[PDB]
């Protein structure tokens, strides 16, 4: 996150790192069993890292819980980045807490102008590379299609929303992959790409979770 500012701990309790021996991407944690995440942050040996605030000591409300199995969207683009989602189910349950805690599917989809709450423990600079150790948070707003579509002619389909802002300076950015944005206490976005990070006219672009929902509670239910 660029230009954010430190949540500070287990206040963003659904916030979830991906972790092979190091953070590489977040997640959403969207019941005691299942957390959402990109597409992109598909690989094996996956551990889920609840109740986190600083990644690389122990403070005390971790949970440390291996996937059991992942499920890429069947229709996830590698190229386009069309339905970057990913599903990770856990071997047991994680014990939910004021610390730890399910973020609400959207039962309707955010409008232009709302705004949300993107976190993660992504890259701080535009330029050069600083990765926090602590979560870091932005408030942003969800930008018009036509907006959207301007920033990034050919690239935006029906399944990703813009959200931040045209001027630079705030945004999400490499290590915030997978990660929630969440709108009025709803999961609305995914972390999943834009061109370098906090770009003038390069808004951040995110998997629009509102159009998942039944393959996501449908997956959920048979696996
Ligand atoms: N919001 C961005 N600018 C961004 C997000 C994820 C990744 Br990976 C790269 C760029
Ligand atoms: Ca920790």
């Amino acid at each position: 996150i660029v230009g954010g500012y430190t949540c500070g701990a287990n206040t963003v309790p659904y916030q979830v790192s991906l972790n092979s021996g190091y953070h590489f991407c977040g997640g959403s944690l969207i019941n005691s069993q299942w957390v959402v995440s990109a597409a992109h942050c598909y690989k094996s040996g996956i551990q889920v890292r609840l109740g986190e605030d600083n990644i690389n000591v122990v403070e005390g409300n971790e949970q440390f819980i291996s996937a059991s199995k992942s499920i890429v969207h069947p229709s996830y683009n590698s190229n386009t980045l069309n339905n970057d989602i990913m599903l990770i189910k856990l071997k047991s349950a994680a014990s939910l807490n004021s610390r730890v805690a399910s973020i609400s599917l959207p039962t309707s989809c955010a409008s232009a102008g709302t705004q949300c709450l993107i976190s993660g423990w992504g890259n701080t600079k535009s330029s050069g590379t600083s990765y926090p150790d602590v979560l870091k948070c932005l408030k942003a707003p969800i930008l018009s299609d036509s907006s959207c579509k301007s920033a990034y002619p050919g690239q935006i389909t029906s399944n990703m929303f813009c959200a931040g802002y045209l001027e630079g300076g705030k945004d999400s950015c490499q290590g915030d992959s997978g990660g929630p944005v969440v709108c009025s206490g709803k999961l609305q976005g995914i972390v999943s790409w834009g061109s370098g990070c906090a770009q003038k006219n390069k808004p951040g672009v995110y998997t629009k979770v509102c159009n998942y929902v039944s393959w996501i509670k449908q997956t959920i239910a048979s696996n």
